[PDB]
């Protein structure tokens, strides 16, 4: 599977039938049909004790891995029940600034989208989590081209180190709190992972307020390669899935 012509998202249904499932992600966030739910609690992000281990180019994107052996960087409150541990974060970006996000707002596409993956700590491990309807909690953040994000530079500078598929690099003392917007106002709905196995275990939490990154910050993302060393070069661009049919699901707003 990939993002090319012959292995693109339009093909994943053959290998992953759930592709056509009832709670597939990403989806379009219609802000007029969105339902302001007053029973929604405030989000509670606790990343002060976070522990980054490494950055890896897995062939479809780069992931910043974290130590999830203890409740170091957890997610609770909001639409959630119980505590969710951060295990990794990654991005989805476009070939141009007019595309890149997975989720759209009133059909509007952003340059990129950041997903912070957390798993329900009553399931013990991540592998168990992915067997439950409420197993995961992905925190989505939209990225727009504007001023540079200081807090993102460290990431930006290491990409040279992992240009191709299978490469990794030590990547400690990375504080995720610098990738967060000022406001924690969100939208939430029951979906799935936007990439294969496409498991329908995610409680999406897409924040309203986007983060701005510079042109040059984004430009470094587009230098990455899908391909592994010593193969023809396939630039890592447009690693996003088109929005899926809501299919009766309802999108709730905290604002
Ligand atoms: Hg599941
Ligand atoms: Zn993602």
């Amino acid at each position: 599977w990939g993002y090319g012509k012959h292995n693109g998202p339009e093909h994943w249904h053959k290998d992953f039938p759930i592709a056509k499932g009832e709670r597939q992600s990403p989806v379009d966030i219609d802000t007029h049909t969105a339902k302001y739910d007053p029973s929604l609690k405030p989000l509670s992000v606790s990343y002060d004790q976070a522990t980054s281990l490494r950055i890896l180019n897995n062939g479809h994107a780069f992931n910043v891995e974290f130590d999830d052996s203890q409740d170091k960087a957890v997610l609770k409150g909001g639409p959630l029940d119980g505590t969710y541990r951060l295990i990794q974060f990654h991005f989805h970006w476009g070939s141009l600034d007019g595309q890149g996000s997975e989720h759209t707002v009133d059909k509007k596409k952003y340059a990129a989208e950041l997903h912070l993956v957390h798993w329900n700590t009553k399931y013990g491990d991540f592998g168990k989590a992915v067997q439950q309807p409420d197993g995961l909690a992905v925190l989505g953040i939209f990225l727009k081209v504007g001023s540079a994000k200081p807090g993102l530079q460290k990431v930006v500078d290491v990409l040279d180190s992992i240009k191709t598929k299978g490469k990794s690099a030590d990547f400690t003392n990375f504080d995720p709190r610098g990738l967060l917007p000022e406001s924690l106002d969100y939208w939430t709905y029951p979906g799935s992972l936007t990439t294969p196995p496409l498991l329908e275990c995610v409680t999406w939490i897409v924040l309203k307020e986007p983060i701005s990154v510079s042109s040059e910050q984004v430009l470094k993302f587009r230098k990455l390669n899908f391909n592994g060393e010593g193969e023809p070069e396939e630039l890592m661009v447009d690693n996003w899935r088109p929005a899926q049919p809501l299919k009766n699901r309802q999108i709730k707003a905290s604002f």
